């Protein structure tokens, strides 16, 4: 359901405009949108990360919070 990246894009539909990272970024990093700040959650693990800044990796930040996480060890990759 959510395993597809444009069934995430389509959560981010109030995304704050200019966040320093973009809704794509975040849909294709796993996230969907609380619809709530800039605050997203991965859609495997269940983590949620916000405050995003200038310079922050999607991918990156959602390894370091929750590096078990099924999505970005690829166990999704079709
Ligand atoms: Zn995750």
């Amino acid at each position: 359901e959510f395993v597809e990246e444009f069934n995430r894009l389509k959560t981010f539909a109030n995304f704050p405009s200019g966040s320093p990272v973009s809704a794509s970024t975040l849909a294709r990093a796993g996230f969907l949108y609380t619809g709530e700040g800039d605050t997203v959650r991965c859609f495997s693990c269940h983590a949620a990360v916000d405050r995003w800044q200038y310079g922050d990796s999607a991918v990156g930040r959602h390894r370091k919070v929750s590096p078990n996480c099924r999505f970005i060890n690829g166990f999704y990759l079709e």
